[PDB]
């Protein structure tokens, strides 16, 4: 019996809307939950057609079960399944945009399946992101911490912008197992490498995740 495999699959569908703009994102990809490594490709679709209207990295954050864990701490999000593994998060823009996401994922055979709601609002007209003047976001270390069942993640990130600069997004999510998690983590670190090659409104995602300390 091998609940999680070192190689699995993941399909996405996102139901989103930024500054108003109505769109959807569908995407396949693969990856190792136990080395901390995934890859996909996403397509963005916008409900009235024409090229995305703000920078991917917006969205590109929005699957735990892909970190590679030392021995030394439980993982509560391998753990989660075969029942499931929901999230809630929200981010803040040094502009004052903000966004609001939640996803449910699922696994069926080898492949998960990650549905989202994501909600962005009040970002500038000029600021970065609806100018799609943002790269990628920098390398990061979230915080994390167990509270009753469930896991509080807590990163203060950093868009890199084109001109050189950063742009700061602080990061506040729930993660919560779909059942009783018999082996809760105690208080530790989750370091992350997001990066992306995007071409117009289809984007690739890397993620390398390695929890510590």
């Amino acid at each position: 019996v091998s609940v999680i495999k070192p190689e699995m699959k993941m399909r996405y569908y996102m139901d989103g809307s930024v500054n108003g703009h109505e769109f959807t994102i569908e995407g396949e990809g693969t990856g190792r939950p136990y080395e901390g490594h995934q890859e996909m490709t996403l397509r963005v679709t916008m409900a009235k057609g024409g090229p995305m209207p703000f920078a991917f990295d917006l969205v590109s954050h929005v699957h735990r079960p892909f970190t590679k864990y030392p021995e030394e701490i439980p993982d509560y999000f391998k753990q989660a399944f075969p029942e499931g593994l929901s999230w809630e998060r929200s981010l803040e823009f040094e502009d004052g945009g903000s966004a609001s996401v939640s996803a449910h994922i699922s696994l069926r055979g080898n492949t998960f399946y990650h549905k989202s709601k994501f909600t962005g609002v009040n970002f500038p007209a000029d600021g970065p992101i609806m100018q799609n003047q943002s790269v990628d976001w920098e390398p990061s270390t979230e915080k994390i911490t167990a509270s009753d069942g469930v896991l509080k993640g807590d990163v203060t990130m950093y868009l890199k912008l084109e001109g050189g600069g950063n742009h700061k997004c602080q990061f506040k999510t729930t993660y919560k197992a779909a059942k009783k998690i018999l082996k809760m983590p105690g208080s530790h670190y989750i370091s992350h490498r997001l990066v992306r090659k995007t071409e117009g409104n289809i984007t690739e995602l890397v993620e390398d995740a390695v929890a510590h300390s």
